[PDB]
């Protein structure tokens, strides 16, 4: 019901072309929708303090999820929520209780003003490669969508490399 | 209830700094709030025709709009549904039928892959300035807020030489 864990994470973007042919590597055929409800402060409180506030709608599962600074990478709490916790958030400036509004508070996030801003579908696989987690993310954002590489890890001096290797190797510049 | 127009609008984007002296400079205080739903293929078939599907809820209102490319700026059809047709077209991905739908059909779009991909949440104040309007918009985006200076003109020459006018007297670089 609950976790937190710390991630690093390195994303780059790629051509359409590029992320079939990284797909093709890997043996992706089969992506799973997710769809993020993210929140904010008119002030932009959480983006200030490097985190970002979201629950996540994936099969079954919603998730509402806050990723804030570690000493290197992100601190994210989870915390699965049910449909009409969920849709509470949405409509009505309340989060519920539990780890993610503990760490907000300890932030000193003026919890009261979190509105709900905006969502985005994303069309994601991931595989196990090397220290970690390499995902495929193709996202439909309002002007336009992306194709994403993304790689989490735990040790990122390792991850970085290894990231910098698989992209080397199939000509994919670096672009952050 | 449907409306067209051709829409002749500059855009730049600009910094929060840069933002908020604009505002004080046009003694712009009080913002309206939008909120945009956007709809979209999985091969973003609008995207590929230069288009843009959103139905656009303001105040108790809402509007299903479609942009798409016209010689000069866009052809804007508006449509004005009720809020249960807003959400019917949000769950059920069909697009109610009437203007914008014709106009869907012109523009060869596989109307019946168009699915609700996700919102976006703008406030903005607007004012007349040089014979065109002056829009101020902030929006709330994934993980980031954009700012954005627009220039709503009647003439397309004239209209761009007042916005570049007005972006070099507050040495606001040109961002398309
Ligand atoms: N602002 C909102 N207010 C109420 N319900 C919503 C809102 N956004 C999404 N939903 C509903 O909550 C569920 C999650 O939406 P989604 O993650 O967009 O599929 C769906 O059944 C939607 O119909
Ligand atoms: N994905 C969705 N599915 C069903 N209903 C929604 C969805 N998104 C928004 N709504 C509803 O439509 C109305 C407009 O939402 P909003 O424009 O997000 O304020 C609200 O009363 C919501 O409860």
């Amino acid at each position: 019901a609950m976790t937190q864990e710390i991630e690093i994470e390195f994303k780059n973007i790629v051509t359409e072309e590029e992320f079939h042919a990284l797909c093709k590597s890997f043996s992706i055929e089969v992506f799973t929708k997710q769809v993020n409800h993210y929140f904010e402060t008119p002030n932009s409180s959480l983006k200030e303090a490097g985190s970002a506030l979201r629950i996540r709608h994936k099969g079954e599962t919603y998730t509402l999820t806050l990723k804030q600074p570690a000493e290197v990478g992100l601190l994210e709490t989870h915390q699965v929520v049910t449909e009409n916790e969920a849709k509470m958030m949405m409509e009505t400036n309340v989060i519920i209780s539990g780890a993610v509004m503990n760490q907000l508070c300890k932030l000193q996030i003026p919890v009261s003003a979190l509105t709900y801003m905006g969502s985005l579908t994303t069309e994601r696989a991931e595989t196990l490669f090397e220290g970690g987690t390499l995902v495929f993310d193709h996202s439909f954002y309002y002007n336009h969508d992306d194709y994403e590489i993304e790689f989490e890890v735990q040790d990122e001096e390792t991850g970085k490399a290894a990231f910098i290797h698989l992209l080397k190797q199939h000509n994919i510049p670096i672009r952050h």
